[PDB]
């Protein structure tokens, strides 16, 4: 688990970070 | 543009799809 | 596990699919 | 454009970062 919950942490951040870049793209475009 | 807005469409879907898989992972884990 | 390996499957596909949309964006842009 | 190529930069990094977290998950799991 302890390794798994650290992957989950990094996935949460990657996912938030993609959603902010996609919102920025969508108003650029 | 017309090519750009189709990339934006696919990014929106990829991003939603990642958020649902991450929510599922986070309650599995 | 069986639930975990199905999340892993979906993540693999989401990740491939993002890499193809990013390659397409990068040559559009 | 200059705004677009900065989105592209951030997408490249998000995509690399997801692929490393997915590779780590897949060998955890
Ligand atoms: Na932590
Ligand atoms: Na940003
Ligand atoms: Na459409
Ligand atoms: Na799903
Ligand atoms: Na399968
Ligand atoms: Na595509
Ligand atoms: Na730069
Ligand atoms: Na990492």
């Amino acid at each position: 688990v302890k390794q798994l919950e650290d992957v989950v942490e990094e996935l949460l951040s990657v996912n938030y970070h993609l959603e902010n870049v996609v919102a920025r793209l969508k108003k650029l475009v």
